[PDB]
Protein backbone atom coordinates (compact mmCIF):
# COMPACT_ATOMS: atom_id res chain seq x y z
CA UNK A 1 0.00 0.00 0.00
CA UNK A 2 2.02 2.94 -1.24
CA UNK A 3 5.44 2.81 -1.83
CA UNK A 4 8.08 5.75 -3.73
CA UNK A 5 10.36 5.89 -6.45
CA UNK A 6 11.44 8.85 -7.89
CA UNK A 7 13.64 10.72 -10.69
CA UNK A 8 17.13 11.43 -8.40
CA UNK A 9 19.41 14.02 -9.06
CA UNK A 10 22.12 11.81 -10.77
CA UNK A 11 19.78 9.77 -12.91
CA UNK A 12 17.63 11.67 -16.00
CA UNK A 13 14.54 10.83 -16.79
CA UNK A 14 15.16 8.53 -19.29
CA UNK A 15 17.16 6.40 -16.90
CA UNK A 16 14.44 6.52 -14.67
CA UNK A 17 11.97 5.72 -16.81
CA UNK A 18 14.31 2.35 -17.78
CA UNK A 19 14.53 1.57 -13.94
CA UNK A 20 10.57 1.67 -13.60
CA UNK A 21 10.18 -0.37 -16.35
CA UNK A 22 12.18 -3.27 -15.00
CA UNK A 23 11.54 -2.69 -11.79
CA UNK A 24 7.88 -1.43 -10.89
CA UNK A 25 6.40 -0.58 -14.51
CA UNK A 26 2.44 0.19 -12.68
CA UNK A 27 3.49 2.00 -9.94
CA UNK A 28 1.24 3.46 -7.15
CA UNK A 29 3.05 6.56 -5.18
CA UNK A 30 0.55 7.03 -2.95
CA UNK A 31 -1.23 9.61 -4.25
CA UNK A 32 -1.55 8.59 -8.41
CA UNK A 33 -0.81 5.57 -10.91
CA UNK A 34 2.05 5.94 -12.94
CA UNK A 35 2.36 3.34 -15.98
CA UNK A 36 5.91 2.64 -17.57
CA UNK A 37 5.29 0.08 -19.78
CA UNK A 38 4.45 0.00 -23.41
CA UNK A 39 1.54 -2.77 -22.63
CA UNK A 40 0.07 -1.37 -19.60
CA UNK A 41 0.18 1.96 -21.50
CA UNK A 42 -1.62 1.30 -24.34
CA UNK A 43 -3.82 -1.25 -22.27
CA UNK A 44 -4.77 2.48 -20.09
CA UNK A 45 -5.31 4.35 -23.45
CA UNK A 46 -7.25 2.06 -25.42
CA UNK A 47 -9.79 1.07 -22.54
CA UNK A 48 -11.98 4.04 -22.30
CA UNK A 49 -14.95 2.49 -20.79
CA UNK A 50 -12.73 2.11 -17.26
CA UNK A 51 -9.98 4.57 -18.12
CA UNK A 52 -11.80 7.96 -18.69
CA UNK A 53 -10.84 11.34 -20.14
CA UNK A 54 -13.79 13.01 -18.24
CA UNK A 55 -11.16 14.56 -16.18
CA UNK A 56 -12.73 18.38 -16.11
CA UNK A 57 -16.21 17.85 -15.23
CA UNK A 58 -17.60 18.07 -18.90
CA UNK A 59 -19.95 15.53 -18.55
CA UNK A 60 -21.01 16.24 -14.96
CA UNK A 61 -21.69 19.97 -15.81
CA UNK A 62 -23.09 19.33 -19.69
CA UNK A 63 -26.63 20.49 -18.52
CA UNK A 64 -25.90 23.62 -16.74
CA UNK A 65 -24.07 24.11 -20.01
CA UNK A 66 -26.55 23.61 -23.20
CA UNK A 67 -29.02 25.00 -21.38
CA UNK A 68 -27.17 27.76 -20.96
CA UNK A 69 -26.38 29.11 -17.12
CA UNK A 70 -22.30 29.30 -16.38
CA UNK A 71 -20.33 32.61 -17.61
CA UNK A 72 -16.78 32.44 -15.96
CA UNK A 73 -15.68 29.26 -16.33
CA UNK A 74 -11.91 27.93 -18.51
CA UNK A 75 -13.47 27.22 -22.07
CA UNK A 76 -10.58 24.41 -22.58
CA UNK A 77 -11.91 22.46 -19.98
CA UNK A 78 -14.82 21.45 -22.34
CA UNK A 79 -13.43 19.90 -25.91
CA UNK A 80 -13.43 16.27 -27.01
CA UNK A 81 -10.12 15.88 -25.45
CA UNK A 82 -11.93 15.90 -21.98
CA UNK A 83 -14.89 13.95 -22.74
CA UNK A 84 -15.47 9.53 -23.46
CA UNK A 85 -18.37 8.51 -25.56
CA UNK A 86 -21.26 9.63 -26.58
CA UNK A 87 -19.76 13.00 -26.19
CA UNK A 88 -16.36 12.40 -27.68
CA UNK A 89 -18.05 10.93 -30.41
CA UNK A 90 -20.48 13.95 -31.04
CA UNK A 91 -17.63 16.10 -30.92
CA UNK A 92 -15.31 14.51 -32.54
CA UNK A 93 -17.90 13.61 -35.66
CA UNK A 94 -17.69 17.42 -36.69
CA UNK A 95 -14.41 17.80 -38.18
CA UNK A 96 -12.77 14.17 -38.53
CA UNK A 97 -13.00 14.73 -41.98
CA UNK A 98 -11.11 17.89 -42.38
CA UNK A 99 -7.35 16.42 -42.45
CA UNK A 100 -8.42 14.02 -45.13
CA UNK A 101 -5.37 13.04 -47.39
CA UNK A 102 -6.69 15.08 -50.40
CA UNK A 103 -6.97 17.87 -48.69
CA UNK A 104 -3.21 17.63 -46.95
CA UNK A 105 -2.17 17.09 -50.66
CA UNK A 106 -3.39 20.43 -52.10
CA UNK A 107 -1.70 22.24 -49.15
CA UNK A 108 1.31 20.96 -49.54
CA UNK A 109 2.52 23.68 -52.08
CA UNK A 110 0.91 26.20 -49.22
CA UNK A 111 3.08 24.53 -46.83
CA UNK A 112 6.74 23.98 -49.27
CA UNK A 113 5.64 27.58 -50.04
CA UNK A 114 5.40 28.85 -46.50
CA UNK A 115 8.22 26.72 -45.13
CA UNK A 116 10.66 28.33 -47.77
CA UNK A 117 9.53 31.92 -46.96
CA UNK A 118 10.52 30.85 -43.42
CA UNK A 119 13.68 29.53 -44.22
CA UNK A 120 14.60 32.78 -46.72
CA UNK A 121 14.55 34.88 -43.17
CA UNK A 122 17.37 32.61 -41.43
CA UNK A 123 20.78 34.16 -40.56
CA UNK A 124 23.47 31.81 -41.58
CA UNK A 125 26.18 33.51 -38.85
CA UNK A 126 23.89 32.61 -36.04
CA UNK A 127 20.03 32.26 -35.65
CA UNK A 128 17.41 30.77 -33.60
CA UNK A 129 15.60 28.35 -35.30
CA UNK A 130 12.57 27.88 -32.70
CA UNK A 131 12.29 31.61 -33.37
CA UNK A 132 12.03 31.69 -37.11
CA UNK A 133 10.46 28.72 -38.49
CA UNK A 134 9.36 26.23 -35.76
CA UNK A 135 6.91 28.76 -34.54
CA UNK A 136 5.82 30.77 -37.59
CA UNK A 137 4.93 27.38 -39.55
CA UNK A 138 2.82 25.56 -37.57
CA UNK A 139 0.18 29.03 -36.86
CA UNK A 140 0.63 30.36 -40.46
CA UNK A 141 -1.01 26.76 -41.91
CA UNK A 142 -3.54 26.52 -39.25
CA UNK A 143 -4.12 29.76 -39.65
CA UNK A 144 -4.67 28.81 -43.69
CA UNK A 145 -6.89 25.68 -42.90
CA UNK A 146 -8.99 27.46 -40.46
CA UNK A 147 -10.18 30.54 -42.27
CA UNK A 148 -8.78 32.90 -39.10
CA UNK A 149 -6.58 35.52 -40.49
CA UNK A 150 -3.83 35.99 -37.95
CA UNK A 151 -2.54 39.71 -38.25
CA UNK A 152 0.24 40.02 -35.38
CA UNK A 153 1.51 36.32 -35.03
CA UNK A 154 3.46 37.40 -31.87
CA UNK A 155 0.33 38.82 -29.73
CA UNK A 156 -0.90 34.83 -31.41
CA UNK A 157 2.17 32.90 -29.96
CA UNK A 158 1.79 34.61 -26.61
CA UNK A 159 -2.24 33.72 -26.19
CA UNK A 160 -1.19 30.21 -27.57
CA UNK A 161 1.24 29.49 -24.86
CA UNK A 162 -0.94 31.34 -22.26
CA UNK A 163 -3.80 28.96 -23.12
CA UNK A 164 -1.68 25.79 -24.11
CA UNK A 165 0.29 25.78 -20.60
CA UNK A 166 -2.64 26.46 -18.44
CA UNK A 167 -4.86 23.86 -20.08
CA UNK A 168 -7.94 22.29 -18.47
CA UNK A 169 -6.82 24.28 -15.00
CA UNK A 170 -10.58 24.57 -12.79
CA UNK A 171 -10.78 28.80 -12.42
CA UNK A 172 -12.32 31.67 -13.34
CA UNK A 173 -11.66 33.58 -17.11
CA UNK A 174 -10.43 36.27 -15.20
CA UNK A 175 -7.18 34.17 -13.76
CA UNK A 176 -5.87 35.88 -16.64
CA UNK A 177 -7.69 37.87 -18.77
CA UNK A 178 -4.95 40.57 -20.19
CA UNK A 179 -3.88 38.21 -23.03
CA UNK A 180 -6.93 35.92 -22.51
CA UNK A 181 -9.45 38.85 -23.44
CA UNK A 182 -8.04 39.45 -26.52
CA UNK A 183 -7.99 35.73 -27.59
CA UNK A 184 -11.67 35.54 -27.10
CA UNK A 185 -12.44 39.31 -28.61
CA UNK A 186 -10.38 37.94 -31.56
CA UNK A 187 -12.31 34.79 -32.18
CA UNK A 188 -15.82 36.03 -31.86
CA UNK A 189 -14.36 39.01 -34.42
CA UNK A 190 -13.78 36.25 -36.51
CA UNK A 191 -16.21 33.70 -36.21
CA UNK A 192 -17.37 34.25 -39.82
CA UNK A 193 -14.34 34.52 -42.41
CA UNK A 194 -14.52 30.56 -41.16
CA UNK A 195 -13.96 27.57 -43.08
CA UNK A 196 -16.89 24.99 -43.15
CA UNK A 197 -15.53 23.22 -39.80
CA UNK A 198 -15.13 26.29 -38.67
CA UNK A 199 -18.69 27.17 -39.32
CA UNK A 200 -20.16 23.55 -38.48
CA UNK A 201 -19.03 24.06 -34.89
CA UNK A 202 -20.61 27.73 -34.56
CA UNK A 203 -24.01 26.58 -36.19
CA UNK A 204 -24.45 23.89 -33.63
CA UNK A 205 -26.66 23.27 -30.62
CA UNK A 206 -23.18 23.37 -28.48
CA UNK A 207 -23.27 25.90 -25.72
CA UNK A 208 -21.21 29.37 -26.32
CA UNK A 209 -18.39 28.02 -24.05
CA UNK A 210 -18.18 24.51 -25.73
CA UNK A 211 -18.37 26.78 -29.22
CA UNK A 212 -15.21 28.61 -27.96
CA UNK A 213 -13.45 25.24 -26.27
CA UNK A 214 -13.53 23.66 -29.56
CA UNK A 215 -12.49 26.54 -31.60
CA UNK A 216 -9.25 27.54 -29.78
CA UNK A 217 -8.29 23.48 -29.56
CA UNK A 218 -8.25 23.09 -32.74
CA UNK A 219 -6.53 26.62 -33.46
CA UNK A 220 -4.32 26.62 -30.72
CA UNK A 221 -3.41 23.26 -29.23
CA UNK A 222 -1.46 21.87 -32.04
CA UNK A 223 0.27 24.55 -32.38
CA UNK A 224 2.99 23.93 -29.32
CA UNK A 225 3.29 20.41 -30.51
CA UNK A 226 4.12 20.98 -33.54
CA UNK A 227 6.26 23.48 -33.00
CA UNK A 228 8.64 20.85 -30.48
CA UNK A 229 8.26 17.82 -32.94
CA UNK A 230 10.18 20.31 -35.75
CA UNK A 231 12.82 21.71 -33.16
CA UNK A 232 13.22 18.42 -31.45
CA UNK A 233 13.82 16.72 -34.94
CA UNK A 234 16.30 19.07 -35.89
CA UNK A 235 18.46 18.63 -32.31
CA UNK A 236 18.28 14.84 -32.76
CA UNK A 237 19.54 14.59 -36.83
CA UNK A 238 22.16 16.94 -35.44
CA UNK A 239 23.18 15.03 -32.35
CA UNK A 240 23.29 11.75 -34.25
CA UNK A 241 25.29 13.40 -37.50
CA UNK A 242 21.84 11.86 -39.86
CA UNK A 243 21.56 14.75 -42.15
CA UNK A 244 23.43 13.53 -44.78
CA UNK A 245 22.13 9.95 -44.60
CA UNK A 246 18.79 11.08 -44.14
CA UNK A 247 18.85 12.94 -47.17
CA UNK A 248 21.08 10.15 -49.12
CA UNK A 249 18.61 7.84 -48.49
CA UNK A 250 15.59 10.10 -48.50
CA UNK A 251 14.56 8.79 -44.97
CA UNK A 252 12.27 12.03 -44.31
CA UNK A 253 8.94 10.07 -43.17
CA UNK A 254 11.25 7.25 -41.21
CA UNK A 255 13.42 9.97 -39.44
CA UNK A 256 10.42 12.19 -38.53
CA UNK A 257 8.68 9.37 -36.90
CA UNK A 258 11.92 8.38 -34.89
CA UNK A 259 12.13 12.05 -33.69
CA UNK A 260 8.16 11.14 -32.05
CA UNK A 261 9.27 8.12 -30.78
CA UNK A 262 12.53 9.15 -29.01
CA UNK A 263 11.58 13.18 -28.66
CA UNK A 264 7.96 12.69 -28.50
CA UNK A 265 6.45 16.56 -28.04
CA UNK A 266 4.23 15.41 -25.47
CA UNK A 267 5.74 13.34 -22.88
CA UNK A 268 2.69 11.98 -20.72
CA UNK A 269 -1.58 12.19 -20.63
CA UNK A 270 -3.88 11.34 -17.98
CA UNK A 271 -6.50 9.13 -17.39
CA UNK A 272 -9.36 8.89 -14.20
CA UNK A 273 -10.45 5.35 -13.53
CA UNK A 274 -14.15 4.96 -13.18
CA UNK A 275 -14.28 1.45 -11.62
CA UNK A 276 -12.13 -1.10 -10.04
CA UNK A 277 -9.76 -2.49 -12.52
CA UNK A 278 -7.00 -4.86 -12.64
CA UNK A 279 -3.88 -3.28 -14.54
CA UNK A 280 -1.19 -6.04 -14.95
CA UNK A 281 -0.74 -7.26 -11.33
CA UNK A 282 -2.13 -4.10 -9.43
CA UNK A 283 -5.25 -3.11 -8.90
CA UNK A 284 -6.00 0.02 -8.77
CA UNK A 285 -9.49 1.66 -6.96
CA UNK A 286 -12.56 3.41 -8.79
CA UNK A 287 -11.61 7.16 -9.08
CA UNK A 288 -7.91 7.66 -8.92
CA UNK A 289 -5.72 9.08 -11.93
CA UNK A 290 -3.75 7.42 -13.97
CA UNK A 291 -0.33 8.97 -15.65
CA UNK A 292 0.35 7.43 -18.72
CA UNK A 293 4.38 8.04 -19.56
CA UNK A 294 4.14 7.96 -23.51
CA UNK A 295 7.89 8.41 -23.12
CA UNK A 296 8.64 5.78 -21.15
CA UNK A 297 6.50 3.64 -23.50
CA UNK A 298 7.91 4.56 -26.65
CA UNK A 299 11.48 3.06 -25.31
CA UNK A 300 10.46 -0.38 -24.18
CA UNK A 301 12.37 -2.86 -25.13
CA UNK A 302 9.60 -5.46 -25.74
CA UNK A 303 8.54 -3.32 -28.54
CA UNK A 304 11.68 -1.21 -29.80
CA UNK A 305 14.89 -3.50 -30.36
CA UNK A 306 17.42 -1.47 -28.71
CA UNK A 307 14.97 1.40 -27.87
CA UNK A 308 17.61 3.22 -26.43
CA UNK A 309 19.40 3.81 -29.54
CA UNK A 310 18.01 6.82 -32.42
CA UNK A 311 17.76 4.82 -35.25
CA UNK A 312 16.52 7.03 -38.37
CA UNK A 313 14.97 4.02 -40.52
CA UNK A 314 13.69 1.68 -37.59
CA UNK A 315 10.72 0.57 -38.88
CA UNK A 316 8.39 -0.80 -37.67
CA UNK A 317 7.74 2.13 -35.03
CA UNK A 318 4.00 1.66 -33.62
CA UNK A 319 4.98 4.86 -31.15
CA UNK A 320 2.59 6.67 -28.66
CA UNK A 321 3.39 9.87 -29.05
CA UNK A 322 0.23 10.71 -31.04
CA UNK A 323 -1.84 8.78 -28.08
CA UNK A 324 -3.60 5.61 -29.08
CA UNK A 325 -7.57 4.43 -29.32
CA UNK A 326 -10.55 6.34 -29.27
CA UNK A 327 -8.63 9.79 -28.89
CA UNK A 328 -6.18 9.25 -31.50
CA UNK A 329 -4.46 12.35 -32.47
CA UNK A 330 -6.76 14.01 -34.70
CA UNK A 331 -4.48 16.29 -36.24
CA UNK A 332 -1.65 13.71 -36.66
CA UNK A 333 -1.18 14.26 -40.31
CA UNK A 334 -0.70 17.51 -40.49
CA UNK A 335 1.64 17.41 -37.75
CA UNK A 336 3.61 14.70 -39.77
CA UNK A 337 2.73 17.02 -42.71
CA UNK A 338 4.52 20.03 -41.33
CA UNK A 339 7.66 18.51 -39.75
CA UNK A 340 8.32 16.49 -42.92
CA UNK A 341 8.16 19.38 -45.46
CA UNK A 342 9.94 21.71 -42.66
CA UNK A 343 12.59 19.16 -42.49
CA UNK A 344 12.98 18.45 -46.26
CA UNK A 345 13.22 22.11 -47.30
CA UNK A 346 15.79 23.22 -44.50
CA UNK A 347 18.35 20.05 -45.15
CA UNK A 348 18.08 21.27 -48.75
CA UNK A 349 18.96 24.48 -48.05
CA UNK A 350 21.64 23.79 -45.34
CA UNK A 351 24.96 21.63 -45.33
CA UNK A 352 26.98 21.95 -42.14
CA UNK A 353 24.66 22.45 -39.29
CA UNK A 354 26.70 23.27 -35.83
CA UNK A 355 24.34 23.82 -32.65
CA UNK A 356 25.67 27.02 -30.96
CA UNK A 357 22.74 27.26 -28.02
CA UNK A 358 19.66 25.64 -26.85
CA UNK A 359 16.90 26.61 -24.06
CA UNK A 360 14.50 23.61 -23.33
CA UNK A 361 10.45 24.49 -22.78
CA UNK A 362 10.97 24.73 -18.87
CA UNK A 363 8.09 21.59 -18.01
CA UNK A 364 8.17 18.13 -17.16
CA UNK A 365 4.78 17.35 -19.81
CA UNK A 366 5.75 19.02 -22.76
CA UNK A 367 9.42 18.46 -24.44
CA UNK A 368 11.04 21.10 -26.49
CA UNK A 369 13.02 23.91 -27.17
CA UNK A 370 12.22 28.05 -26.01
CA UNK A 371 15.56 28.43 -28.21
CA UNK A 372 17.76 26.82 -30.80
CA UNK A 373 20.39 28.44 -32.01
CA UNK A 374 22.41 27.44 -34.80
CA UNK A 375 25.62 28.21 -37.47
CA UNK A 376 24.57 27.09 -40.97
CA UNK A 377 26.54 26.91 -44.19
CA UNK A 378 24.69 27.55 -47.48
CA UNK A 379 25.52 25.75 -50.75
NI1 LIG B 1 5.11 7.98 1.79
Amino acid sequence: HHHHHENLYFQSNYDWFSEMRKKDPVYYDGNIWQVFSYRYTKEVLNNFSKFSSDLTGYHERLEDLRNGKIRFDIPTRYTMLTSDPPLHDELRSMSADIFSPQKLQTLETFIRETTRSLLDSIDPREDDIVKKLAVPLPIIVISKILGLPIEDKEKFKEWSDLVAFRWGKPGEIFELGKKYLELIGYVKDHLNSGTEVVSRVVNSNLSDIEKLGYIILLLIAGNEGTTNLISNSVIDFTRFNLWQRIREENLYLKAIEEALRYSPPLMRTVRKTKERVKLGDQTIEEGEYVRVWIASANRDEEVFHDGEKFIPDRNPNPHLSFGSGIHLGLGAPLARLEARIAIEEFSKRFRHIEILDTEKVPNEVLNGYKRLVVRLKSN
